C-alpha cells in the first residue's frame, strides 16, 4: 500500500504545516502536525477542557463506531518549546492519503496548554519519530508509520515540504518526480529516538563551505534551523545590523536586509537554503526588526533541522531495519 496527503502551511510565515487525516468510522478528518520529533499522535477531542478549545476541529470517539477506549492508558508530552498536552487513549482507524491503519492509538487530549488553544489551525499532532519515545501508559503505542509499515510497498515515508506554498508527504514509495539530482543517504542514530544524522558542514552564502560535523536531527515539527553558536553567528555576521537580542529570544535584522542564503552539507552533497526561507518576518506587528530563521541551539541540548532546512529538500525517511535518511535537492 501507499498514501499521498498535501500538507498545507497554517500562516503566510510557514510556522507549521497541517494535513488532513482521517479518524474514525464515519469519517472525522482533522488537520495534524505531521512532527518527525516526537510520535504520540494526538488531538483536540470531545473531552478536552472546554475552555482550552478555540476554534480547533475535534474528534468525538463516542460518534466512531470503530472506537475503543484503550483501558487505563494515560498519556502526557511535554515539547521543546515548553507547550505540553495530556489525556487518555483510544484505538480507532486512521487514514493519511489513501492508506489506513486499524487499531492506531489515538491519543485524546483532555488538557492542552495555551499555545495550541491560541492556535486554531492545528487540530493536533501526529508523530513520525520512533516509537521508544511514545509516552503513553502503562503500555507504549505505536506511530501511525511504524503501525503501517509492514503494509507499505517500501518501508519509507517522504517529507516535501513548500515554501509559502502547499507541500507533500507521501507513505511507501519515493515520488521521482519530485526531486532533482540524485537522493543522498546518510546514516541515523535512533539511540535518542530521533531521526539524528550528522552533517558534514555549512556556507553562508557564496562562501567557502567549512567542513564539520554537526550532529542534530531532522524535525517536521520544528519550525526554525538551530544550529551550533558558532555557525549561527557566522551566518548572522554576513547580514548587516543583525544581532542577538536576549529580549527577543534570538537573532533579529533589519527587515530592509537581503538575506544570504545557507548550504547545509549532506555527505558530499549540498542542500542550499534561499535566503528568504531564512526571513520569518517582523518581531511584532509594524516592527522594522524581523526575526531570523536560522538560530542558536545552544540552549536546547541538540541541533535541530527543522522547516527551514527541511523545506529546501525531498527528504526521505527510511525506516528500513537500519533507518537512514535521505536528502536531494528539488
Ligand atoms: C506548532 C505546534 N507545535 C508546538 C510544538 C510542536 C512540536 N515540535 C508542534
Amino acid at each position: 500500500s501507499t498514501g499521498s496527503a498535501t500538507t498545507t502551511p497554517i500562516d503566510s510565515l510557514d510556522d507549521a504545516y497541517i494535513t488532513p487525516v482521517q479518524i474514525g468510522t464515519p469519517a472525522q478528518t482533522l488537520n495534524l502536525d505531521f512532527d518527525t520529533g516526537s510520535s504520540d499522535l494526538w488531538v483536540f477531542s470531545s473531552e478536552t477542557t472546554a475552555s482550552e478549545v478555540d476554534g480547533q476541529t475535534i474528534y468525538t470517539p463516542s460518534k466512531s463506531t470503530t472506537a475503543k477506549l484503550l483501558s487505563g492508558a494515560t498519556w502526557s508530552i511535554s515539547y521543546g518549546d515548553g507547550s505540553s498536552s495530556s489525556g487518555d487513549v483510544y484505538t480507532d482507524t486512521v487514514s493519511v492519503g489513501g492508506l489506513t491503519v486499524t487499531g492506531q492509538a489515538v491519543e485524546s487530549a483532555k488538557k492542552v496548554s495555551s499555545s495550541f488553544t491560541e492556535d486554531s489551525t492545528i487540530d493536533g499532532l501526529l508523530g513520525l519519530a520512533f516509537s521508544t519515545l511514545n509516552t503513553v501508559s502503562p503500555t507504549q503505542q505505536k506511530t501511525f508509520f511504524d503501525n503501517a509499515k509492514a503494509s507499505l510497498d517500501s518501508p519509507v515515508f517522504t517529507a516535501d515540504l513548500g515554501y509559502h506554498a502547499p507541500g507533500t508527504y507521501n507513505f511507501g514509495f519515493i515520488d521521482t518526480t519530485a526531486y532533482t539530482g540524485s537522493i543522498t543517504y546518510t546514516a541515523v542514530s535512533t539511540k535518542q529516538g530521533f531521526w539524528e544524522w550528522t552533517s558534514t558542514g555549512y556556507a553562508v552564502g557564496s562562501g567557502t563551505f567549512k567542513s564539520t560535523s554537526i550532529d542534530g536531527i531532522a524535525d517536521t515539527g520544528t519550525t526554525l534551523l538551530y544550529l551550533p553558536a558558532t555557525v549561527v553567528s557566522a551566518y548572522w555576521a554576513q547580514v548587516s545590523g543583525a544581532k542577538s537580542s536576549s529580549s527577543v529570544g534570538g537573532y533579529v535584522f533589519p527587515c530592509s536586509a537581503t538575506l544570504p542564503s545557507f548550504t547545509f552539507g549532506v555527505g558530499s552533497a549540498r542542500i542550499v537554503i534561499p535566503g528568504d526561507y531564512i526571513d520569518f518576518g517582523p518581531i511584532s506587528t509594524g516592527s522594522s526588526s524581523c526575526f531570523g530563521g536560522i538560530q542558536s541551539s545552544a540552549g536546547i541540548g541538540i541541533n535541530i533541522f527543522g522547516d527551514v532546512a527541511l523545506k529546501a529538500a525531498f527528504v526521505v525517511f527510511n525506516g528500513a531495519t537500519t533507518p537512514t535518511l535521505g536528502f536531494a535537492s528539488k
